[PDB]
C-alpha cells in the first residue's frame, strides 16, 4: 500500500497539530519514496527541524529546504535534484501535495500543500500525495503567510515520519 507519513507543525514554539499525507507510490513511485525517507530521516537528513519559509494565502505552504531555509536549498535521498517522474497527478484542490522546483528536472526536498485548485502548476509539478488528515493545520498555516510568501509565525517541523 502508498505510505502515509506525518508532519508535526509548530507556530513560534507551539504545536499545532498534525498533518498526515498519503504518498502515491503507485503513480510516483520515486518521487513517494523521496519524500517518505526524508520524514523518517533514515538516510541521515531530513524534513525533522526544518521549517514552511513560503507561505502564501488562498495558494499554497511551501517547506523542506532543510539545508538553507530559505527557498534556495534541500537535496533528495538519490543526489542533489531529481528528474520528473510523471505529471499524472493533477492540482485538482486543496490538500495537494506536491514538489517544487526551479525548472524541469530539479526536484530536491522542497514541497508544498495547495490550499486552493492551481491548475496552471500541473505539467510543470510533480503533484504526489494529498493531506489525509490535518486540513485545519494546513489552514493555520496559511493563516500566517502573506502575499510575499514571507510567515508572521516561524512555522517548524518538529517532528515527522512514516505512519504505514
Ligand atoms: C537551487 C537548486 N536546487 C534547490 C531548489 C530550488 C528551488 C527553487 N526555489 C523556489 O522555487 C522558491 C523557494 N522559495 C521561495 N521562492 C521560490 C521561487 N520564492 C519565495 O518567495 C520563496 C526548488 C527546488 C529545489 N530543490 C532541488 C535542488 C536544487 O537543485
Amino acid at each position: 500500500g502508498n505510505p502515509l507519513v506525518y508532519l508535526d507543525v509548530d507556530a513560534n514554539g507551539k504545536p499545532l497539530g498534525r498533518v498526515v499525507l498519503e504518498l502515491k507510490a503507485d503513480v510516483v513511485p520515486k518521487t513517494a519514496e523521496n519524500f517518505r525517507a526524508l520524514c523518517t530521516g533514515e538516510k541521515g537528513f531530513g524534513y525533522k527541524g526544518s521549517t514552511f519559509h513560503r507561505v502564501i494565502p488562498s495558494f499554497m505552504c511551501q517547506a523542506g529546504d532543510f539545508t538553507n531555509h530559505n527557498g534556495t536549498g534541500g537535496k533528495s535521498i538519490y543526489g542533489s535534484r531529481f528528474p520528473d517522474e510523471n505529471f499524472t497527478l493533477k492540482h485538482v484542490g486543496p490538500g495537494v501535495l506536491s514538489m517544487a522546483n526551479a525548472g524541469p528536472n530539479t526536484n530536491g526536498s522542497q514541497f508544498f500543500i495547495c490550499t486552493i485548485k492551481t491548475d496552471w502548476l500541473d505539467g510543470k509539478h510533480v503533484v504526489f500525495g494529498h493531506v489525509i488528515e490535518g486540513m485545519d493545520v494546513v489552514k493555520k498555516i496559511e493563516s500566517f503567510g502573506s502575499k510575499s510568501g514571507r510567515t508572521s509565525k516561524k512555522i517548524v517541523i518538529t517532528d515527522c515520519g512514516q505512519l504505514s
